[PDB]
């Protein structure tokens, strides 16, 4: 089905995407429907939009509160899932007024998690009212609500809550998560990331739980997409197919514009596209060993091994200008990688240097924070100073080296630091202060101040000296502690800033680097290793992470090798 639905999109995306208008504009369920309840002057102050409303024969009703007029109404309707009526719940993010309502829906319908598509101020404006305390319980209307715990990643947040119904014994739970990782303007560059996030809200969706109830701040736009691609997944898994011009009309007949751009339409079908093309790589730890060794083998169909064709399918699946620029030409060093228009580190001009707001460098997101890292190539001679600029600039105070100055009769890295005596790049004087030569990698230790204002601080650099001139390290157990050394001396200095990463082009070493960094981390907290995901996101930061097969092979050896400290 995978060829159709990119040949389907194919025709739509065709003169202007001229097809995939006249399509989305056609999307009609052909009803006629009332919303007497969202009308009444009782329950209009419930309304977040006056516009949007919730359709009588689908909204979900709240038992009443007898005596009290309006007590049964809530702006939310139900929507239809694969192959079941009512599977969720869209709504409109709560008001001040709604937020008692809005937990009583969610007790009532034994709702399991929320599903919040939206960041609670966007663009100066507020799009929801937090309606869960910050801190400890609190008690919204006839429900007592309790944080348990909050954890944030790079691309969403996991709140988890206890509820109680006050005049009730039971305790439930309820996980909150928030994806915090969609654009203030139009829909997300890319689907892998959201695609990822409605694969954990399902993972930790217990099988017996009620509707999940999904928010934005209509309730129709965001929410509609989360909707609509979530159970078409559950489809293309159960029946290889998929249908979204009749869900989403499906989902219209049951409330307010489900899906309400044009581009979120297309959006829909792009990660929908993504996920038939790529499947789930996703591996649990516990069956790693198993699985790569079925990575060793030649698939069915296949003339080479399953390891080789995965890594193959990261490339199949001009943002270049700076780096291209005349006067840039001898700041790369070696050319065929370049960064990202997007993503390049940017500098501060200098007048009268041309380029000076360019060095080749990407930031490159990590597992719980975003930009957590700087992608570059080995300093040159003629980068020396960009590079310190770069560093004090952007507060990164952990630099990551992966080669040796020299290697295989050539240069991989200039000297860009002092030895013996201090020295100055630019307005940063920086003193060495200790050099740790370990059997496996060195440590130093340098002050840099800005001769400007006087103001200093401590860069330390961890230089990992074991890799092999020619080809890979074999077990990855001196790199795996490496890398742990580098992120607790970090935490430990409490060094906020992004952890700059180099080798030679700043894409190989450095990617294995990276991708372990973040796989070594979820492995430990999720219980689960996706090597294809995590290197296919961070080649939409840098090109060519993770370089060649035998870097990729030994990103798994690696994560194998620290699955069996535990």
């Amino acid at each position: 089905m995978i060829t159709d639905l990119a040949d389907n999109i194919e025709r739509l995306k065709a003169n202007d995407g001229l097809k995939f208008s006249q399509e989305y504009e056609s999307i009609d369920p052909g009803q006629q429907f009332t919303w007497e309840n969202s009308n009444l002057e009782v329950n209009k102050p419930k309304n977040r939009y006056a516009n949007v409303i919730a359709y009588d024969h689908s909204r979900v009703i709240l038992t009443s509160i007898d005596g009290v007029p309006g007590s049964d109404y809530i702006n939310a309707n139900y929507i239809d899932g694969y192959r079941k009526q009512n599977a969720y719940i869209a709504t409109q993010g709560p008001l001040p007024e709604t937020m008692g309502d809005f937990w009583r829906m969610v007790w009532e319908q034994r709702t399991a998690t929320v599903v919040m598509m939206t960041r609670l101020e966007e663009k100066s404006r507020v799009k929801c009212d937090q309606y869960w305390p910050a801190r400890g319980t609190e008690t919204c209307g006839l429900i007592q609500v309790t944080l348990l715990d909050t954890v944030e990643l790079a691309t969403y947040t996991v709140r988890t809550f206890a509820l109680h119904k006050s005049g009730s014994s039971e305790k439930r739970e309820l996980r909150q998560f928030q994806f915090m990782a969609w654009p203030d303007h139009g829909v997300p560059e890319y689907p892998t990331p959201i695609l990822a996030f409605l694969r954990r809200v399902k993972a930790c969706n217990p099988l017996d739980a009620g509707p999940m109830v999904v928010h934005c701040s209509a309730g129709v736009g965001r929410t509609g997409c989360f909707i609509v691609i979530d159970a078409m997944l559950e489809r293309m898994k159960h029946e290889k197919t998929v249908d979204i011009y009749g869900h989403v009309t499906c989902m219209r007949s049951q409330r307010n514009y489900m899906v309400q751009t044009e581009d979120q339409y297309v959006f829909i079908h792009e990660a929908l596209l993504e996920a038939a093309t790529c499947g789930h790589t996703e591996v649990p730890a516990r069956n790693l060993y198993a699985h790569i060794q079925k990575l060793g083998q030649v698939p069915p169909g296949e003339s080479v091994t399953a390891m080789e064709l995965e890594f193959k399918l990261l490339a199949s699946s001009s943002r270049f200008i700076s780096a291209n620029l005349p006067c840039n030409k001898f700041k790369n060093r070696l050319v065929n990688i370049m960064p990202y228009e997007l993503t390049r580190v940017c500098l501060q001009p200098i007048r009268g240097v041309e380029g000076s707001d360019y060095i080749n460098a990407s930031f490159l997101d990590g597992y719980r924070q975003q930009k957590a890292y700087i992608a570059t190539q080995g300093p040159l001679a003629e980068s020396t100073e960009d590079f310190w600029r770069m560093l004090w600039e952007h507060n990164s105070t952990i630099i990551v080296m992966l080669t040796k100055l020299r290697e295989m009769g050539r240069e991989k890295c200039h000297q860009y630091w002092p030895a013996e005596r201090s020295a100055r790049y630019q307005y940063f004087v920086v003193d060495p202060m200790a050099e740790y030569n370990m059997p496996q990698y060195i440590l130093r230790e340098f002050k840099v101040t800005d001769a400007r204002d006087g103001q200093s601080r401590t860069i330390r650099q961890f230089q990992f000296t074991d890799w092999p001139e020619q080809g890979v390290p074999k077990t990855g157990e001196g790199f795996i502690d490496f890398i742990g050394q580098v992120h607790k001396t970090k935490e430990q200095f409490g060094q906020d800033g992004p952890i700059t990463v180099h080798c030679s082009a700043g894409v190989g070493r450095t990617g294995v680097f990276i991708t372990l960094s973040i796989v070594l981390e979820r492995m430990r907290y999720e219980g689960v290793v996706d090597m294809f995901q995590t290197v296919k996101t961070l080649r939409t930061q840098r090109p060519a992470m993770v370089q060649t097969e035998d870097q990729y092979q030994l990103c798994y050896r690696a994560a194998l090798e620290y699955l069996g400290s535990f």
